[PDB]
This record gives C-alpha cells, structure tokens and sequence, in this order.
C-alpha cells in the first residue's frame, strides 16, 4: 500500500502480493492465502514462484546479483541502507499495521519492531568494526622466514535468508543488512504464514537503490524452499527457526556456511540477593511478550528458596493483571498466537505439567481458537524434568517456576533442557554470577535483565539444540563472509637480511 | 614400537594396533589389515571398536572428557603439547619410518611431516593470539544505554577429527592441537588406510599427560564413522577429505560446527614478468610432491603467451629428471600412490585428456600397480574445460598446462574448476597481482611460491567445492569454539549519569 | 557571519572575533589583528583571553567539561557531530570564503577542506572500530590461574588541541572530533595567524549541541599557549606543527599523552617501471598544492636513471603551466604563501641550492611579498645532502629533483633527510616496492599516488623529526584515551576447578 | 660470579662490575660504590662509562644495534630469550643472593623476582598476540575508493630502559624483553643504587646470544643519564621511577615515544560485603611486601563503617606479628629500606600524621638506620587529606586507614591523592564494583585482591601523577613500536569496477 502501489494486485477483493524475482515482481506459481491470527480471516494472498522462476531467480542472483552487490562500493551500500531506513521510518504506521494484522503483534510491539528494523539499517556503519583484515609477519617460524601474509574477508556470494514468523520484519531486514553490507546478494524466504512485512521491506530497499538483481523474495511454503537451500549457487544459509527445520535445512544443504538460530526457550535464575521488583517485572515481561512467541522468551524460572515465594508471587500478579484480546487495541497487553494449533499444544503442555505434579499459578484459560492467558506453572524440581514444558519449547506465553536450594541446582536445572540460547541471572554477588556465567551452556547470559536480542548490538545465538554461530552487529560477518589468505614469498629477494 | 611397546599386540606375526577408547587401548570389533603402497603387503592390523565401544567411548568423552580437557588450565595444556612434541621428536626415525612404510611417503617428506607435527605442537602458544574476548560498551545506542557486553570464546565440547590418508600424522596432530588447546575433548578417526601414525601420536600425547578420558582414537572404516558424526554429543566436526565424503558428513551430522577442508587441486598462474626459474622449480615441485597426493598440489598451470614455452619446457625437464620407485631409498624423489585404483584413475584421466586434444609433455608411463611417472599434459584452452583432469581432482602427480592470452583468461580458466582451495601466481606487477588476488575464488593465494599449507602459520581452507571455514594457527579457534555473550544491565543503577 | 551573528563584534569597521571560554564567547586580553596573505590587509581581530580567563577556562573544562563530555552518551555525541556536519555543510560557501581569504587557499582547496571537515564529522561512526576493550582469560600462567582481566579505554579528560595555519579548519575539526567522540573535553588553540575558521567550526559545534562547558577556543599567540600545555589539568596534547615548536611543547608539558604530527616534507621515488604520466601528475600536484604549504608536500623527487629525464621533464612542464595569483579567482592554481617571510626563506633556499650545484628546472621567480612560482630544483646526488632544501623543510612550493642509480640509493637519499612523515613510491614491481616499504623510515608510504592524509581514513604520523604517534579514524583513540585494566580474583572461589 | 667470571674485576677486595658498552664490558669513568641496605657496607663497585664511551655506545646501538636486533628474525629472538631464561634459572640462587644483599629483599621475594624474570623471558611468545597489523579496505569512503591500506608495527630503534631500585632484576628484564622481542636495540640504565642484578641479567642475555652490539648497560648516576635520554638516537624511553624524575626525563628528552610508570601508592577499598579475612590478609601483605618499596603497595585503606573495625583490627594484628631484621634469614618477613633517608622520611610522615589527628594502630618504631616496623596509621576523613602520608608517596611500609560512610566517599577519598596507578576493591556486589571501576581514576583496579603487577600478564600503568602509557605482555608493544601505514592506489587500474 503506497510503498507497494504498483506491486500489489487487488484480485477478487484480496490484495495479492507477488514474489520479487531479482529484477521484477511476479510469480506464476500457486497463490497462497495469508491469514490473520486476530480473526483467522484471509487478509491477502502471495504468489509463489514456479520451479522455473526459482531456478531463473537463482541464476540471476548468482550470475549478476553477486557482482551488483559486490561491485557497489560499501559507501554506496551504506547509503542504500540508510535510505531504506528513511523510507520505512516514514511508512512506520503502515509497517506496524501490517505487523499487528498479519502477525497479531500488539501495536507497541509492532512499532518497536519497525523501529528495530530502521535502527538496524542505520547502524550498518557499526558492522564495519569487524571488517578489516589481518597482516601476519612471517619471521616467527623458520619455515616462513622472508614470507608474509594478509588475511581478508570476502563475501560468499548468494546468502539464503530463511526467516521465522515471530519477527517477520526485523529478521528479514537484519539478515539482508548484514548479508548486503559485506557485498552479498540475498534470497529472502519468509514464513509463508506472514510474508507481507518482508515484501514491504524489500520494496523499501529496492526504492532505496538496492541493486535490483541482487535481492529476491520468494513466497515458498516450507519444503518448497529446500530447492533453494540445496542449490550450489547458495553459498550460505542464515536460518532462524525451529531446531527440527534447522536440522532438515543442513541435511538438505550439505557443506555450506551456516548460521542457525534455533531458539528454544530461556531459563531465568534468581539468586537470593536479587532485586525482586526488577526480577519479577523483567521475568513477567520475558514470559508474555508477543504471547511468548519470542525465541528469547522465559520458559523456566529458577529461584533460590529465600526469594522463591515473593518472586513467584509477584510474577503471578503481573501475569494475571494483563489484558488479552485483539492487538489493534493499544489497550491489550497480549494479542493472539499465530495459529489455533499453537494454543492446542500449549493447553496440552499445561495438562501434562499438571498431571506430573505441576500447579498453575496464573492463567491456564484458553480464550478462543488463537487466544490464551499468559500461564505460569509451578513444578517441583524432582518432577519438572519430565514435563513437556521443560523438555520442549512450547511457543506460547507459558513458563514453569521451580524452587531450588542453591546456585548449583539452578544451574543444573537450567542446563537440563536440550536448548542453550540465552539464560538470565538476577543477583548481585560477583562470584555466584561468574560461576553461573561459566557453567550455563548458552550463547548469551543476561545479568539483571530479561533476555532481549534487540537489534543484535550484542551478538547472540545458540548452544546445544539452539543452533550454531552468532548474529549481531559486526559478528554476523563470520556467517556471510569467507576469509581469503594471500601469502607473499620474498625468500632470497633481499627485502629482509635473515629475518 | 617402543612408544607403543605395551599397546601393540603381535598376533600371528603382524603387529595389531588397537583403538584408544578414551581411557584404555582395546577394541573388540572386526580386525582390519593395513597395507603398504610400497608392496601391497599387510604391515599391521588395527582393531576397530564395536558399536558398544563406540557408544561407550562417546559417553566418556562427553561426560568426562569435556571436563578433563576444560578443567586442565591452558598453561598445563601447553605443557602437555610441548612434552608430546619432545616425545615425537626423540622418536622421529620411528615416526618417519611408519610414514614411509604406511603411506609410501618419501623419506624426506616423512621426516618433514614429523617435524611439522612437532612444530605445530610447540607453537600452540601462538594459537593464543586469537583467544581473548571483546568488551562492548553499551552507550552507542539508546536502547543499550547503561548496558555493557562481554563476548568470550568457550570450547564446544567434543570435536570429531576425521583425517585423510595423505597426511596421517600431521592432520591428526593439528586437529588435536587446536581442538585441545582451547579446552575440547577429541575423537580422532584416521583413514583406515594408514591409521598407524595417529595411534603413535595419540600415544605420545597420552604419555605427555593428555587427559586420558579426553581423547579417543577409533579405527573405523568409512561409513562406520557416520555413527560418530551423527551423534549429538559431537559438537563439532573437523573434516579434511574429499568433497563427496564431506557432503555426506554434513548430511549425516546436521546442525553442528564444521570445518570442511575438501581439497581439489590448485591452479598456478604465470605472468609474463615472472621469474621463470623460480616458477618452474616451484610448479614442478607443486605437481609431484608426495606423488601429487597433496590437497594443495598444482593440477593446472596457466601461463601467458610470452613465457608459456620456456615455463612448460622447464617444468617438463624437471618432472622428467625425477627418480621414481620405493620411498625407503633416500634416492627416490617419488614413491607410490596409496592404491592401484588411484593410478588407474590417473591413467584414465590422461587418456581422456589426450582424446580431447591433450598432449603429454612429460611422464605418462605407469610403472606398476602403485607406481607412475609425474605427468604433465598440455591442453588447448578451448578444450581443457571438458577434460577430466580439469573438471575433477585426479589425486596423483598430474597437471595440465594451458597457454593463455592474458591475466583475465588465466583467471577465468583458474576459476573454471569446481574447486577453490588455493591458487598460485608468479609475477611481479602489483596491479596484475592485486587483480588476481581479488578475482581468484580461493581460500588462499600464494604469490611467487607454490601452494604449501605447512603447519598453518597462515590460515587456509576452501571456497566452492573445496569446503568451508579455515584451519590455521589462531584461526582454527573459530571451528572448535563457540562465543558466549554476557550482557550486564546497570539501567538506573547509578554507574553512569545518562551515558 | 550568520553562524556567528551574535558572536562577532564590528568594532571600528573590522569584525572582532572573541575567544570561546567554555561557556561564553568573550575575552578581555589584548586584541590581535588577523591578516590575509592575499593583500597583507587586516580582515579581522581576535580577542585573546587574559591569564585570569585562561585559568578560569581550564578550571571549567577540568571540573565540568570532562564530565559533560563523558556523561553525554556516545550515541548523543555522534548526533552532535552529525548536526555540526550539517551546519557546516549548509554554510559551506561562508566557510570556504574565510579559508580563501584568511589562509590564501585557492577556492577549490578551501572547498575541499570544508568538505573534509564535514566528512570527518559524519564518519565519527567509523572511529568506533577501535573502541571495544579486551578480555584476558587468566589460566595461561600459573600465577594468574582463577584470575581474569578486562582492559578498557577511558577518556583522559582535557585534551589540548594545538593547530597549524595550513589547515585551520580541518585540523581543528579533526582533533575535536576524535577527542570528543571518546568522551574528552577540548581546548582548541588555533594558529593566531588564521584563527577564524576554528571560531566558525566551534560555533557550528556549539549550535549542534556540543556540551558548552566541554570546549574552549583560545586565541593565544605562540608562547602564550605554553600556559595551557604546562597545566596539569591538561592530560593530553594533540599538536600538529613544526618540529621546533613540538619540542618546546613537550619540554613545557612534561609527562603527558602526546600526538606530535611535526611534518617536514616528503620524498617521492620513481622506479623505472612507473607509469610516468601518473607519477609526473601526482608529483607536480604534490609539490604545488596550497603553495606547498602541506606537511605532506613533496620536497624531494628521486628517480632511477632510465625515467629521470622524462619524469623531471613532465613535472617541469606541469609546474610551469600553473596560474599563480589571487585565490579568489577560481582560475588560479596557486595562491599566496602565508607570509612574506615564508617566501624570503624559499628564495634563500633556492639560492643556496644553486650555489651548491643546483639548477632550477621550473619557477624561481618571486611575484610579490607573498607570491612565488612553484619551483623545481635539480641537484646532483653528491651535493644535494648539504642543500638547505634537503636538510630542512622549506614550507613553500619547492622540491629538489635527484637522479639515482637504483632503489638502494633512492632509499638512502630518501632516508637522509631528518624527517620521516610520508614517502611516495611509483612503480609496479612487488619486490622493489616491498623493499622500499621496509626500508623507508616514515610513518606512511603511498604506493602509486602522492602523499595525501585526507581525513585520516588511513592513519598517519611521523618518524624521526616528524614526530610521534598517529592520527586517523580509529587510531587517534590511542592519543586521547588511557587504558583501564580491571583484574578479577576468583582464586579458591569455585568458579574454575584447577583451570 | 660464575656467570660473570671473566667480567668482574676484584680490585682491592671489592668486586668491580664494569658497564657493558654494546660490544665489550668496560668503562673508564669514575668508579662508584654499591652498598647493601642490610649493613650499609660496600659490597661492590660499578664502573661508570666516560662521556666518550656513552657517546660511542649510543653510536654503536644506533648504527649497528638497531639492525642486529631487527635483522635477527623473531624466531631467533625468542630462542635467545628462552636461553637467557634457562641461564638465569640455573643460576637462581646466585641471582637471588645478590637481590637479598644488594636490595635488602627478603629471600622469598628475591626468589620470586628471579622467577618473575625467568617467566617473563619464557612468555615472550605471548607478546605476539599484539604483533599483527591491520588491513583497511578503501571503499567505505568515496575519496578512498579503489585504494587500500596496510597498517604495520615497526620497531623504533634504540629504546632507553631506565629502571628503579625496587625491582632491579625484573624491570630490567621486562623492558629488555618487550623492547627486544619487537626488534629494538636497548640501553639499560639501572639505579646506581643496586645495578648488580641488571649486569647479571645482561650477561645471561649475552651468553644466550643476544646481539652483542644491540644492548648496553650503563652505570650512570642520576643526571648523568640525561645525556642518554636527550639524545636523538634514542627513539623511546621506558621509564619506571618517581614522578619527579619522570618529569625531568620528558623535559630533557622532548618529543619521543614514552612509557612512564611513575608509581605513587595505591588505595584499597573495602565494601561492607567483603570477605574480611581475604581483605585483611591481602591488604596487610599489600602494605608490607618488600618493606612497602613497591609502586603497587597499599598506602591508604578505606573501609565502610560496618566492617572498618574488624578489618583495621585484623590488618593491625597481621602487621604486628611480622618479623623484621636481616633478609638473609628466611625467618624474616621484612628486610631493610634501601637507605636511612627513606626511613627518616617515613618517621617524619608518621609524626605529621599524628600531629594532624592521626593514630598509629601498628608499628611506628624505627629499629635502626635502615630498619622500621610496618606502620598502620588511622586517620579521620576530615583531616587525612592534608597528611603527608596521603598527599605524597612515602616509599616505606606505611599506610593510612580511614573509615568512610559509603562507596562515594571511599571513591572520592581514593581519587583525592595525586596518583592513579592501581586501586583495590574488596566486595561482592556487581553494581557497587562496577561504579568503583568506572569512577576510580587509576590505570588498574584489582577486585578482591591486592594490587600486584606480577610479570604484566595484565597491563598496568598510571593515570594522573602515576604517569602515562602501559606495560604488559602484548601491550608494551605500543611503547617501543611505531606504526607504518602503506596506502596502495589502484584508481582506474581495473582491480575493482566502481567499488
Ligand atoms: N582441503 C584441505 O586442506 C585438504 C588437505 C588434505 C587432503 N584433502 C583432500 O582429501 C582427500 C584426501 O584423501 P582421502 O582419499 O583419504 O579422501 P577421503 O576418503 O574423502 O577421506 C575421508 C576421511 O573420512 C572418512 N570417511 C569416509 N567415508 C566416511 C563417511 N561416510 N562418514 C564419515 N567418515 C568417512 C575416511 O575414512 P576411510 O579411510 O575409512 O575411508 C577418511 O578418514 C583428497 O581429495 C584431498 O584433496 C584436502
Ligand atoms: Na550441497
Ligand atoms: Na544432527
Ligand atoms: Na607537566
Ligand atoms: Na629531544
């Protein structure tokens, strides 16, 4: 709309969003309905590309896109990204509305995501802190005497950005930004569930000057994307999604550069010396934000005996005083879950917990096909480990609360889930904190705050089932870039005199 | 022998080498014969572990090895590696003999490899140049104000080191070194073809004090190793081998940290201003060393019109004046190829070349089941691209020679193979060299020298089919280590006053 | 004017520019006339501060400025600098006019300097590439086991920026930028010769939001500034000027953090394989730009026998075809020298050269008190070393030309001057270039281009008499920042288990 | 002795140690007596060099030493340093004895210093972590498009190492190590008070293979050394000593690279949540070690109301139960102070404290010309600031104890001394610690441990009157090295296609 005026086709009353085929918007594959979790109604349709168009798109990205991206100097790439930030920023309300509608994201969250996307774009300048190369003098070994080395980063070529439904706008902009800033072409494949924000972002980027043949947006459902991942013209795959799909992706892709942000939930530990007001507030928010549909959502709360009571009490109060419903109301604190299935699973997971000795301390009530109350289930340490809510990631606003004797048990229980994305620790004692930081097997630990990846100012990523590699300003360079070593031989050439 | 006095079992006149099961040498799986390429005779047997022992070994590595390695401070780890270097160095002749016998490596090459292994071990101190972490101040964004970050490296746990036959000693020592120096446990799986050097190295390491439950040596043939790669207790897989196996490995392994050094050959470019004496000498050596059974061997020579003649002439002379035969003779320049099959393929590849317009300029004569002459086949640019020797990696002492008009054609032809490991460029003009460095799609470019990874003083690794990620002193940290981000929240705590 | 509407006082027909006293513009010290080199006419007056005001200003900078600068978060500091860039950019013509008038800078050079200042301000974001700190794990030594270190950069406090006359605008903006971006307060002391551009820049910065008590502009003549340098509240002194004053500054300042950019000229070497069109063009420009009043101006040209003739011929032609005169004419290539004295010295230096066997190849004619022709004096290698033009820096558009047998003699002669700022080398052979790069004792070597510090995209600074330390985007952090090491002791605390 | 068998001359019953003149041991200047603080008796004599020999030595260091050091490859330099470590280690008892005798250092401290020197030498390998250079791509600005930069470190040439009396062995070995590892020649000028350990170290280095013309040991008293510092052949001055001499050194030296470690004492802060056993123990030791003749000695103890009593009580007990006397007795905890003057000043400083309201809590008794008891003087916050013990550095085992209300007052009082070397903070709360770390104006803060520079595993150095720049493994490179920037111009050369 406006930004997409010439792109969208209103066929039979429903806006039809086409795929961007590295040059022209189009697509002659099956059309797919995009629905809102707010009312299960179809709000648009996306045109998937045919196998022939996928193939043609990859060919363009590979034969020309790599070069258009690479041959645009960084100073210009930065201008493109800054311009795109401006376009998105002036179309903020439009971007947010689509997030609220297409993702069921509360207005404030949708606005925050648009702003995150804008900031990410504007701070592409900070990604340069990890851009320089290394100069290795060769006289520190006899075999390399009169020799010298230069190690540089080079873009890999075509990066496939596969994105999840819970951050349809930001994830796509983030991956495109760090992939492009370093000189790569990019194939974005958004969740077929809410692909509208990506289409809007890609349009803003194209309007900003992004090399037209260096980007592609393909509306392909699940396994249709395998064809992209398995293709040799795709040198890297930046994937943010579930562990299970991530696994399938690597198995389909084979040898290639990967960044796998596979989520799972996050445990939060509260030491006896923690500021419980701060802790309860951050933990409650960590549990419910975007209806827990955040990879960094809190799924397990571990608190030492002496503060467990108050802490769990406060979090319960906070979760209970939340307003659920339609996200269009800036009154609502919690909108719907992406699908009735996600709610089904959450309900089943809560029953499992209750059956295994668990007790609901807040929530528990399903309010409709896609609506539920943020639930907080207490569980005894000796039984929690077998609970579905512990063993798995229930993508919903639901967390377990478990009282623990001391730090070692908290740590042990925190490390007992199969995931290792982030962990939170509230407390003040440097020694206990240092111990926790050392022993928690996670990509990131947040001291005195809820886990929040934000725009990646600080790098993040998983351990164990949560994946491999990191995303972040500067650090993402490792996933979309390859080193290039140049060794110079001056043996006997008179540069050095035996040294 | 001596180092392995209590380990090896002389059963029926043939030394029987057992697997090391992270604690004790043993194995109750099938026994497998190890033969010498020098005479196709069985020189020993290795005991493969049973499925039960593989499983038990992994369990030990995971439950205890990770901790024994990690909980040994770096200063002690360095002492272990230095001690191991001493043990290997005093047993040099024994190490070299086994290389000559088991791998068919010429005496000087076998001695050089033992020395490379010793140096690698002693320079583990240089790997620390990439060990420190990053401190990220948070006041460069509003959302992160009064926040701070620490980014650190942490060992992944259990690294599976899969090694090729062409550098049985060094590769195993290299992977063990960089995996261990950072605190990881390691499962070494050597080529079942020549696993004796690894067994000797692992023994020297164990004698040096390497945590007995933090290392394992498993004599498993090909697909028997899949069980290790596919296991979740294996957090990283450092693989050096062929593209095809590398592909299978990732597909079996799924999401995990990988370093894939997949070889392929290397092209060498000679500019009109090159010192042709240096070039011919380095190129000849690059073609024949260890009977071309080097991932960094020269497989294609591209020379500009004006020097093509002399260059190809000189390389031909040099290859022709080489002494082939048994590697025990310090007289021999070239020993045998690892198997009669490898020679078969080389012969077939030479015929293919000849049929497509190629002309042998040196060699071409097979001298026995496992012996051949270093061959240099000239080919016209317009036909070389379809030749098996160009399209594939023929692991043998054989290279193609192709005359080219200019740098652009040399570069184009060099980039036309499916591999991108290293490339060599002989010439003096900075501009032409810089252009070549920019356009050659390889992990490493050697200016005025033949490609030689050495001990990894300079990082190396592939592009395209040659794999992903790099190995090298300092740089290998990226493959066996994961980042850990710790974010500290001091918002409103009075550390800063709005800043 | 406009930007300075409320600041400047028109007393007796001459605009009177007051000093900025870290809070308010003013000054009750002697008034000093500012003249134009274009016509020796007084174009303005500057009010110097009294001893009491200097003292009061320092007190404010120290007691409040350090904190205003430091307590403004970086994100805001960046906004200030970007805003200042905008203000200067919209007032470009006004900034340039003052440069042309006050410095005698040709219009295109004055415009280029304003743009350099604007870019420097906008790229302050790139200075962050060197901002993070280091995390040092402690288990690599026994004495530091269970210990850990964090190394961070911290602003020093009050940086005294002393600037030269030849880049009155840029130098002041550069020093203020890198000093401020890291959290320092700044006392700018411009050349009393052309202090108007600094006053304008400081006003733009104040209008942009620069903490009013964190900056000071003091119009003090020469030794009046010693009082600032010698003060203990001044933690660092960023000085760009002559060797002799630089020496006096350190001797007055004593222990303190220093960056001393002390110029001197630069030698240029032309190898036999150099593109002589490029060389002659760049060298000619390097000799005459801003009437040679550039620290990086070419003062000596060394060319190998085979190209000496053509090279010197071409440079002579180019210097001869230059238009001298008043800088207001966009027709003029060369304006006047800052003072009649500077011309006197140049004439004397040319006579000295001629007397010692030197021969003028272009120029030599003085055209007025402050006007002269760009002069190129040929000199025999065996006599040049004793020539004033070689031994000293004659700040004027004058260079010596000396034929040399080979690289070694060029290098020897290039290193024979007492300075070591930059050096230029035109040629293509990597070996000769590498040798030159190794042996030239200078802070920076420019391959195939004239020396040009630009905005410091690449760090620069001197060796020998040219000073110490470097300025540059990112690198200047070392001069206005101090490290802060935090060592954490966890011995026996149970974080690690013997490691 | 033994190591110095052919060097030392027994003239008139007293061993006569000559200076090392970059080639030969000798000296024809005045002879100077070296006395022991243990009994004021002359234990040896040192021959100072004549003005002619100083001049000749500098000439050798400059004309040949720079090259011998630089032209010895790093791999060999490392071998020299490792060999020297071996020589010193096998002569440990001899090295320690001279420390005990010449410096009055307790046996355990003397042994610890020899070991520190040995370790420093062996870990020279860790200094390489800061040796590589930077590669700066040029397409991030329009003016630098098609341009590229390489930034490298280069040795400065001749480094003058001026050392203090309190660590005669280590300081000399440290400065020589970091100066030499990077390729510099070195003039060591030890305290004329105890120059014997330096002579022994220099001999071990020469025996180890240290280029004979790249090192010099000059026995010059105080201002005789100015001649070295003021010389232009001296590119850097690494000085560890008092603020006042440091000031004189820079004023004599002028523009040059400096590292000024100017000591002063260190304050220690004890928060209410500190482990007081650890604190009292570390603080007591920090106060008395080597009779407080440590730049990092604790001179001021600040403790919050609630723990002040116990803390000061415990430290008093510990200081009181110390055994003073002759250092030869391994029984003694505290030997003598370097001179009767140092004791005089300490006594006067204690009286001043008492007169201003201070009360001795331990010690106070002078036991002889050079012996005293470790003294702990309590002082009220409102009067301490004017006490000599606070305002100055009394180089003796004496510290002030001051009770404080909270962290802010502790910090304020800690920052009130004119020095800023290190500071110690005992406590557990992360927020209070972070605040302290931010506000303490010192080069280094030690959390939960006494300040101990050790061998510089962690970098250290001063703020304010404590000097400028840092020493440390890796970090010292900045003081004895200069950057060298090489900019390559490929504009229009076809390397890049507009990028
Ligand atoms: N890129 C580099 O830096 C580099 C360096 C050296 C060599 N190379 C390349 O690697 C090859 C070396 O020779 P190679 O013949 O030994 O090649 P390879 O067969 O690919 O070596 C494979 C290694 O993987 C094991 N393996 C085989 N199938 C496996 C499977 N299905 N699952 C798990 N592991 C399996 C092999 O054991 P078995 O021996 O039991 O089959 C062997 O240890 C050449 O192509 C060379 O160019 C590359
Ligand atoms: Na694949
Ligand atoms: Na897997
Ligand atoms: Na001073
Ligand atoms: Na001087």
């Amino acid at each position: 709309a406006g930004l997409l005026e010439g792109v969208i086709k209103e066929k039979g009353g429903v806006p039809v969003y086409p795929s961007y085929l590295a040059g022209e918007w189009g697509g002659s594959g099956q059309e797919i309905e995009v629905k809102s979790p707010i009312d299960l109604a179809t709000i648009a349709k996306v045109i998937s590309p045919s196998r022939e168009e996928v193939e043609r798109t990859l060919d363009v990205l590979f034969k020309r896109g790599r070069w258009s991206a690479r041959d645009m100097p960084g100073t210009e790439r930065l201008a493109v990204l800054r311009k795109a930030a401006d376009i998105i920023e002036r179309n903020l309300d439009v971007f947010a509305e689509v997030l609220v509608m297409n993702a069921g994201k509360p207005k404030s969250a949708a606005v925050g995501e648009v702003k995150a996307a804008v900031d990410r774009l504007r701070l592409a300048e900070l990604d340069l802190k990890k851009i320089g190369g290394d100069y290795i003098p060769g006289d520190w070994t006899y075999d390399t005497l009169e020799t010298e080395g230069l190690v540089r980063r080079e873009p890999l070529g075509v990066v496939a950005a596969i994105t999840p439904f819970n951050y349809p706008l930001f994830d796509a902009v983030n991956k495109i930004t760090y992939s492009f800033i370093y000189g790569n072409a990019v194939v974005v494949k958004p969740s077929i569930s809410d692909p509208l924000p990506a289409a809007m972002a890609v349009k803003a980027l194209l309007d900003a000057g992004f090399p037209p043949d260096a980007i592609a947006l393909l509306n392909l459902p699940g396994k249709e994307a395998e064809k992209i991942v398995a293709d040799d013209r795709v040198a890297a795959v930046s994937f943010t999604g579930s562990t299970e799909v991530g696994e399938r992706v690597v198995k389909v892709g084979g040898v290639k550069q990967y960044v796998m942000e596979l989520g799972g939930g996050d445990p939060a530990i509260v030491l006896e010396d923690a500021d419980l007001d701060l802790a309860a507030d951050k933990i409650a928010r960590g549990i419910y934000s975007y209806a827990g549909q955040r990879c960094d959502a809190i799924k397990l709360v571990l608190a030492e005996r002496p503060v467990y009571g108050k802490l769990v009490e406060e979090v319960a109060k906070r979760l209970s005083s939340l307003r659920v419903g339609d996200p269009r109301d800036p009154t609502v604190d919690v909108g719907p879950l992406i699908s009735p299935s996600a709610v089904d699973e959450m309900m089943a997971a809560i029953e499992d917990a209750v059956e295994k000795g668990g007790r609901v301390l807040a929530g528990g009530r399903r309010l409709g096909p896609t609506y539920v109350q943020p639930t907080f289930v207490e569980a005894p340490a000796d039984r929690v480990k077998d609970m579905v809510l512990y063993k798995r990631e229930v993508f919903a606003p639901v967390a377990l609360a478990v009282e623990v004797k001391d730090l070692d048990q908290a740590i042990e229980l925190a490390n007992g889930r199969p995931y290792g994305l982030d962990a939170a620790v509230f407390g003040r004692d440097v020694v206990k904190i240092r111990r926790a930081v050392r022993l928690l097997e996670v990509g990131a630990i947040y001291i005195n705050d809820m886990p929040r990846h934000g725009i990646g100012y600080y790098p993040f990523g998983g351990r164990k089932k949560s994946g491999v590699f990191r995303e972040g300003i500067g650090y993402a360079v490792e996933a979309v870039t390859a080193y290039k070593t140049i060794v110079f031989n001056y043996k006997g050439k008179g540069v050095w005199k035996y040294e």
